[PDB]
Parts: structure tokens; C-alpha cells; sequence
């Protein structure tokens, strides 16, 4: 009962669904193991997507509970929440998309086998399933996209009950009167937000001096932490958390410090979401015993074409090194399996976006200041602010600006950090901007619709070219 | 001093004079003082910013954000989420404040502008009396003479007129006393289903009215949309409860007894004659060149049978140091086009090259769903007869887009056959608006549907819907349909 394939990925997630389809696409007879109920990934089941629904139904509500469609003349006596439903839109997207996955599954003629794989051969793997059976599958190539888990904080021990990750945060069943988040990164300012909005008194803790992860631009950070604590959401920075106890009340008293020494107290919240980080998951996958070693920090090593040191055994995705990021695991499952077809594998990393999907959104491509100055590179920077583009005013949505960090001698633009409406959306101009080596002039002289956001990305690379915009 | 309003009356000299504030003519000013020119801008209007900002793009979409919002709190989207209301009522008072506060701070921005760049305000009418000299008349009957090296006709356009139907902005309005109805009427009939009609139609639609469009030609969006776009948006439109009436002449209006208005139609062709009813009739089958009392005939300048003022690739008229940039000459009436006019021509005063590609002027129609496109329709190029391939992605199939339970329409891209470049691309759905220009700048560079499928589109976003049709246009296939 052995099937026989060319490639067998493990593991449904934005690497390797897309993998499989783009290898059956190129002709590779594909299967794709995945041990958990529906295909997708962490992406789809229990991140990118759901924090993504209950980020837009949060924002809505906000719009209507508070001040801002009252300003438009949109009266409404009283408005209330109803979070099971607001819930219940979140999980009929997220059924949608997985069912959408099963579909294209068929429709390109990749086998869908649901277990536990673990490489049992330099060619074979096999899956176990939950009642026990056995399905070996003969391959030519093995695909690990086994992506990543929730990072533990030592110590404290989350039971998705009143100590939550980030699965628990996105399913609460009532708002908590009080939050506090551990780590002020991507996702724990997105969940923390989302609460803030429905009701919860939340304060995140982070170690490190500023909120919104590694590589973000200080300056934009900085701004971005004033905009969100104006609304509502708490931050104790340059801060560390020595324990959390779990108390007879049901309640959680968090132990913190400050992060240079002293400074203890006791804060008391309903919900403890931890959030410190993400890890990349290899677990009982076979590779001891084929000889395959981890780095220090959990990846599988790879080479250019994503072959691990078994040469048709290649890894991709949350697994490997890089920014563990949906759209960096999809395109390298598309160019891993273009490579085993004969053809180039090409990402530059410095070319991949990031985005935070807050009001007003964050996201940024290619170098920070930092990263600049580190780097000893001499640039100029143009700067634009919201208030002066003609669309934001026209929607009464003016926080932030456009950053544009351009190299003195070339004009190249070397990074583009936009903090505002529609960043999530304007950055990826900005990466066929870094794609295309383009310089600021241009971005200037690209005729941008008029009244459009993108005219303020328009109107930075046009100050950082020639020194001056038009509108500020 | 830096405002010349009525009794400044003194002789300026001047290296550059532009005659109009609107998108073009403000913008040309700023660029000209920031080249190191001496720079005048003459307004015959209360305010800067031309018809974009006082009766156009501003106060148009700004009615377009607002009554989309009401639709989503009074309508089905609100109560989907969880969001719940007792009742949605609609304050048209504030919401009409709220497009008029967005206005003011604009067009108080402009003179601020003008202020820091140094450019020198003249408020009164331009007429243009020598080959280097304009005269400006003011409220108060005061003139005021400019000595200039270069004239920059920037003046503009009107709305053109329906012959036997006098718009009163009463209840026979232009774009203009539609953009301030004091209630929502019963009943609006619109002549003309072109970007504005279409825009203007459905914000009162929204807001309680029943709205039919009336429009001679047979497709909607005006000039140069992709037909199967056009066709697939009508049908969106239509199911929000928006009539269209194509293929359909006016021959005539009466204002009536009982306040209303009958409106004889016919078919194009002949015959089918009926009339329709409404309580507003917006008039909107186009805008034209506004060049009146400029001087023209006096200098030798002619029009063109339309009306538009000849230029050459530099835009400078038959008499070289006299320029027309934006709605006044030829090319897509759009505010981004003549911004982009303004600063290519003064530039080319400072001695620059001079270069703009129309194949790379993007159009926007900000109903919801968007719709926006750059480059060739598929007519186009089977009227040039270029040979291509096409490749489609529908928003149901995007992450954002059903995430957000926001799903009509698609992309679609036409590629050259046997080249991979991408010749055009028409968007249909949420973020048209904001999505063409990353087309814009691709077209730019000549790019093809392989290099666009290749860069890393964030996800979720509603642009990797443009990454999958070029996907499919290059290779056959997309991903995720
Ligand atoms: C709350 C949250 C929000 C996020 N939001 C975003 C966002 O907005 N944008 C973004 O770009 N990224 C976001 N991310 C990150 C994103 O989810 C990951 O980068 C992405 O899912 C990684 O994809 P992957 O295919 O490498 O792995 P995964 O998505 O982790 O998929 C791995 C799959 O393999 C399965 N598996 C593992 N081992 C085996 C085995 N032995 N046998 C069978 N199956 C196995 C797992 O069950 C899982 O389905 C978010 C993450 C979280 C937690
Ligand atoms: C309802 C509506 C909505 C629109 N929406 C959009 C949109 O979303 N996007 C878009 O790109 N375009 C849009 N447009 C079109 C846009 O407004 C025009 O394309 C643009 O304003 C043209 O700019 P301009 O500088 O050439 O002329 P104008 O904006 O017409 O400015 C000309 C100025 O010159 C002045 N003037 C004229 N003659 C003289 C004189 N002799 N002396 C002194 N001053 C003089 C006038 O008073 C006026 O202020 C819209 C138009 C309308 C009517």
C-alpha cells in the first residue's frame, strides 16, 4: 500500500501548501502530509488570518462606539458588542480559506495525507495517523515546511485558560477587565489592540527600549508607541517579568522588574498573554538519525537551492533561517521547487515587507537607520507626513508620515518606512521599488492617482531626490 | 509682498507667471520657486486649488468615504461583525461639515504653501496682453500689470452645458450643487455615466435615494475603460440598486407643477421614447477647455476644434515662451496628469528634458468597489493589433479581501504574447485606487508579469491579487484559483 511520488512536503502551512501546488503545477507527482485537522498552516488556523478579522471588526467597532462616525453625520442611539458574533465572522473566513486550500489541493492533483510524517529514509517517509495506521509514501524528494510553535517563557506555564499565547488571545470567550502582555512585539501589539478597542485595560511588558520587533526603525517606533498609548494601550518598556502565579481567585499576579535591575512590583490582570517570540518546530521529524543538525537556535541549515546536507531533503519556510513571515515562506516553497526542476532560486530578504496591521498600520522594506549607520553607509532622508496628503485629509485619518532613506551617491532608495493609513497596502509598491534597484527620483516622477495615499510615497522619495516636496 | 489682492496695484516683474490654482498651475508655481524662478500665480477664484479641490476630487471623495460608512452601519456589514445598533440615522448637515472642513484646511494649506516657497499671489482675473506681459483685474475694478519672461496658461475647465436644459443648482444641478444637495431626494435622474456621474449616483444611492443614469454611449466609466471591467462593474452596481439606462438620448426637461422634473428620453438610434420622473437632475456629459477672455485671439493662439489649446512636447503654444499645461490642452482631464504636466513644464523652463508617457497616467473611480486601470484595454490593443495574453485573479480568492468579507471583483493584467511585458492592467474591488500604482511604476520601467509575480507581496494583502494575474498572465497558472 506504499504511494510512490518526485516530491512529499511536510506540512500545510503558506510554504508548504504553496509548494506542493507550484510542484504539481511544474509536473512533479506531489503529497502533502499534515497532521493537524485542516490544511494552512499556523497562518491560517491560528494567526495571520484570524488576528487579521478580529483587527478589522475591532477597528469597526472603535469607529462606531467612539467619536469618529458620529463626526461624519452616522448617528446611532447605542452601540453594543456582541463578541460570539464577532467571533463567529472570524472563524467562517478562516473555514472558508482552509476549504478554499483542500479545493486547489484537488484541482492540481496534489495528494492530501492527513498525519504525522517522519523521515523514515533518505526516500521514504511515513505518516502516522491519530488511530495508529501507518501510510508510507516512496519519494525522490522530501520538502520539510514544518514551520514554528509559540517560544515558552520560563517559569510560567500558559494553559490557553487564563494564561493564553497568542491561540488562546485570539478565542477569549469575554473581554478581560484587565490584560497584560508579555512582549511588545508584531503580535502582541496587534492582540493587545484588538482588546484595548473591545473594552480591556492593557498594559504589554517588554524587555527591550521600543515596541514593534527587530528591524523596525527607532524613529518610526517611537511614534508609533505615542499614537497607541494616546489611545488607550499601556506600555512598560526597558521592563522584565521574573514570574507569573496563578492565584486561588482565578486572578494572575505578574512579578516584574526593571530590565537594568530594581524596581520590583506586582501588577494583577484576568488574562496573561505571552508573547515573546516564535520558534522553528522539527519535533520527532527523523532527523537525528539522519544525521541532520540543528543550529543554535533551532533552524535546519540550508543551502541556496534549500537542500539540507542530504541533498534531496530541503527545508523551507518558519524551519529555516529568515524572517518567519508568510509571504517569505510561500515564495520560497515556489522557488525551492523550481530549483528541483533545474531552474534558478533567487529571494532577497532585504526585498521582503513587514507589516503591523494596528490604526494607524506600520510597515517598512529594506534598511533602518540603524542598520544604515551600523553598516557605516552615507544616505539622505525625506520624510512626508499624513496631514499633508490631500486623500487622508479628505478622510479625516492624518496620523504619521512616510520615511525614505536614500544613498548620497547613486540615489538609490535604500528603505521605506510608512507609519499610517494604508501602510500595509503602500509597502508593497515600495518592495517593486527595492525589487527594481529603483532611486527616489523615480518614485517621484511616477504619476500616483490623485487623491491617493501613495501620492505621500510619491512626495518622500521626491524630498529625499531633491530636498524639497511639493505639499510640505 | 506675497498677496496682491485689491488695491495692490503696483507693476510686479516676474521670470515665470501661471494663470490658474488649480492642480496644475499651483503646483508648476511651487516647482517654479523651488527651481529659483520668480514666480506669480494669478487666481481669479476666492480660493487656490481649482476645481479639484473647491467642487471636485476633495468634496467627492470625501461624500464617497462618508455615505460608504453609512451603508456599512446602516446595511447588512456593521451587524456581520458583531457591531450592534439600535438605530443608524443619517445626519446629512454633518456629514456635508465634515466634506467642507476637509476643503478649508486644503485649500488654507496652498496659501500657506505659496507663503514658504515665495511665490507671489495675485487674487483677480489674468488676461493675457502682451507676449510678455498679463494684466490682472481685480474685484475692486483695480489693474495690475506683470512684466514676465514666460506666461504658464494653466486656467482650466467648465461644465459643459446641455443645450435646452439650464442648470440652476437648484433642482437641476451640475457636479457642483450635487456635491450639496440640503436633503437626499426621492428620485435623481443622472445625464452621463461617465466617472463623475457614476461616483456622484452612487453617493446619493446610498443615502436613500433611487437613482438612474442615462448615457448615450453603451458602457459606463467613460473613455478608455477595459469593456469587460466596465461591464462586470456595472453589474455591481446594478445589484446596489443603481439603474442605468445606456444607449439612451435626452431630448429634453421640464420642471413641472408639483416640484418635479419629467425627462423625455429616447433610443440612441431613434424611437423608444418614454419619460422618467425625478426630484433632482444632475447634469453631467462632461467638462471642456476654459480659456474665456484670456487674450488668445489677440496673440494668434488658436484652439482646436474641441477647444483645447495646442502645445508642443515641451507644452509650449506657437509662441514659445507661452505655455498651457492640464484640463486646458489635450490628454486625460485628470489632476495628477496636469500636476505632472505643471512640473515637467517648468522644468523644462529651467532647462531640463521634458517627458511624460500617458500610457502610464492612471484612472481611479472611487465607488466601492474601486476601479482603476493604467496602460492598454484589450480593445486598444486589438485595435493596434498587438497580439497578448491575459491573465485573471478574482478578490474572492485574496486572503484580505475575504478576511474583510470584501470580495468583488479582479484583477486583470494583458501581457505581450511573446515578451512577458505587461502592456495594461484593470483593477476591479477593494483597493483599486491605491493597487494601480504599483502597475504605474512597473510600466515605468517596462517591466513583465514574471518580474511582478516575483516580488515578495505582503500577506495578507489585497496587491497579491496583482502578484497572481501576473502569475497566471506569465506562466499559465496563479496559486490560490
Ligand atoms: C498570531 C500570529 C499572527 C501572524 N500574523 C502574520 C501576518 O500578519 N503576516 C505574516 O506574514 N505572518 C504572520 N504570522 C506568521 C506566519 O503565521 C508564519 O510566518 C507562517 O505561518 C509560516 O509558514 P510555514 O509554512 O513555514 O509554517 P506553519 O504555518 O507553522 O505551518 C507548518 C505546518 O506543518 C505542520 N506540521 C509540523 N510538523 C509536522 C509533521 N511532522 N507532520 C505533519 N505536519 C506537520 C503543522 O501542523 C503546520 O500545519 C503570524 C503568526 C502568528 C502566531
Ligand atoms: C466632481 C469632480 C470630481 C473629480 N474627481 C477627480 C478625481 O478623483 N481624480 C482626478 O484626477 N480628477 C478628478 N477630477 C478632475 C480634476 O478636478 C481636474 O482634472 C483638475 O482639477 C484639472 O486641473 P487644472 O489645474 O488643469 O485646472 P482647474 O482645477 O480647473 O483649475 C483652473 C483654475 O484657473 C482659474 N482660472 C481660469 N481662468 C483664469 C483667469 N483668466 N485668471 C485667473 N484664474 C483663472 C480657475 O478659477 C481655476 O481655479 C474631478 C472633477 C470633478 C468636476
Amino acid at each position: 500500500q506504499p504511494i510512490d511520488a518526485d516530491v512529499t512536503v511536510i506540512g500545510s502551512g503558506p510554504g508548504g501548501y504553496v509548494a506542493a501546488i507550484k510542484a504539481a503545477q511544474l509536473g512533479f507527482k506531489t503529497v502533502c502530509i499534515e497532521k493537524n485537522e485542516t490544511l494552512g498552516g499556523t497562518c491560517l488556523n491560528v494567526g495571520c488570518i484570524p488576528s487579521k478579522a478580529l483587527l478589522n471588526n475591532s477597528h469597526y467597532y472603535h469607529m462606531a462606539h467612539g467619536k469618529d462616525f458620529a463626526s461624519r453625520g452616522i448617528e446611532m442611539s447605542e452601540v453594543r458588542l456582541n463578541l460570539d458574533k464577532m467571533m463567529e465572522q472570524k472563524s467562517t473566513a478562516v473555514k472558508a480559506l482552509t476549504g478554499g486550500i483542500a479545493h486547489l489541493f484537488k484541482q492540481n492533483k496534489v495528494v492530501h495525507v492527513n498525519g504525522y510524517g517522519k523521515i523514515t529514509g533518505k526516500n521514504q517517509v511515513t505518516a502516522t495517523k491519530a488511530d495508529g495506521g501507518t501510510q508510507v509514501i516512496d519519494t525522490k524528494n522530501i520538502l520539510i515546511a514544518t514551520g514554528s510553535e509559540v517560544t515558552p517563557f520560563p517559569g510560567i506555564t500558559i494553559d490557553e485558560d487564563t494564561i493564553v499565547s497568542s491561540t488562546g488571545a485570539l478565542s477569549l470567550k469575554k473581554v478581560p477587565e484587565k490584560m497584560v502582555v508579555i512582549g511588545a512585539g508584531v503580535i502582541g501589539v496587534e492582540l493587545g489592540s484588538v482588546w484595548q478597542r473591545l473594552g480591556a485595560d492593557v498594559t504589554a511588558v517588554e524587555f527591550l527600549g521600543h515596541v514593534g520587533g527587530v528591524g523596525i526603525d527607532m524613529e518610526i517606533s517611537k511614534n508609533f508607541q505615542r499614537i497607541l498609548q494616546k489611545q488607550g494601550f499601556k506600555f512598560k518598556l526597558n521592563t522584565k517579568v521574573t514570574g507569573a502565579t496563578k492565584k486561588s481567585d482565578g486572578k494572575i499576579d505578574v512579578s516584574i522588574e526593571a530590565a537594568s535591575g530594581g524596581k520590583a512590583e506586582v501588577i494583577t490582570c484576568d488574562v496573561l498573554l505571552v508573547c515573546i517570540g516564535r520558534r522553528p518546530f522539527t519535533k520527532n521529524l527523523g532527523l537525528e538519525e539522519l544525521g541532520i543538525e540543528l543550529d543554535p537556535r533551532g533552524r535546519i541549515p540550508v543551502n541556496t537551492r534549500f537542500q539540507t546536507k542530504i541533498p534531496n531533503i530541503y527545508a523551507i519556510g518558519d524551519v529555516v533561517a529568515g524572517p518567519m513571515l508568510a509571504h517569505k515562506a510561500e515564495d520560497e516553497g515556489i522557488i525551492c521547487v523550481e530549483g528541483m526542476a533545474g531552474g534558478a532560486v533567487h529571494i532577497d530578504y532585504n526585498c521582503v515587507p513587514s507589516v503591523i496591521y494596528t490604526h494607524p498600520e506600520v510597515a517598512w522594506v529594506g534598511k533602518s537607520e540603524e542598520q544604515l549607520k551600523e553598516e557605516g553607509i552615507e544616505y539622505k532622508v525625506g520624510k512626508f507626513p499624513f496631514a499633508a496628503n490631500s486623500r487622508a485629509k479628505t478622510n479625516a485619518d492624518t496620523d504619521g508620515m512616510v520615511k525614505i532613506l536614500g544613498q548620497k551617491s547613486t540615489d538609490r532608495v535604500l528603505g521605506a518606512h510608512i507609519l499610517g493609513p494604508g501602510a500595509g497596502e503602500m509597502v508593497n509598491e515600495a518592495a517593486l521599488a527595492l525589487e527594481y534597484g529603483a532611486s527616489c527620483e523615480d518614485i517621484a516622477r511616477v504619476c500616483h492617482a490623485h487623491p491617493t495615499l501613495s501620492e505621500a510615497f510619491g512626495e518622500a522619495n521626491l524630498a529625499a531626490s531633491f530636498g524639497k516636496s511639493i505639499n510640505f
